[PDB]
DNA sequence: GTCTCTATTGTCCTGG
DNA sequence: CCAGGACAATAGAGAC
């Protein structure tokens, strides 16, 4: 089972897109860092659309997997 | 040609 | 409790 999208990974997951399309050029390592600035950049008020997308996405996950903990390793 | 790393924010879990 | 990890998506770039 993967974990649930954040806020950042729903903006970041088509932005990326965006962003590698406008710069085919550009590492991704660039691109994580282009998309971490511009998302401080973001005010909250317009991040607002994408934090309710990850809830939609937290609630739906919540429906398809009831028993899930989230596990990690070392 | 086939793995591993890369770098980001947000949210959860877990060793002192 | 709390500071430091894990892992969510992502695909091309280096290593061998």
């Amino acid at each position: 089972i993967r974990r649930p999208m954040n806020a950042f990974m729903v903006w970041a997951k088509d932005e990326r897109k965006r962003l590698a399309q406008q710069n085919p050029d550009l590492h991704n390592a660039e691109l994580s860092k282009m998309l971490g600035k511009s998302w401080k950049a973001l005010t909250l008020a317009e991040k607002r659309p994408f934090v309710e997308e990850a809830e939609r996405l937290r609630v739906q996950h919540m429906q398809d997997h009831p028993n899930y903990k989230y596990r990690p390793r070392r």
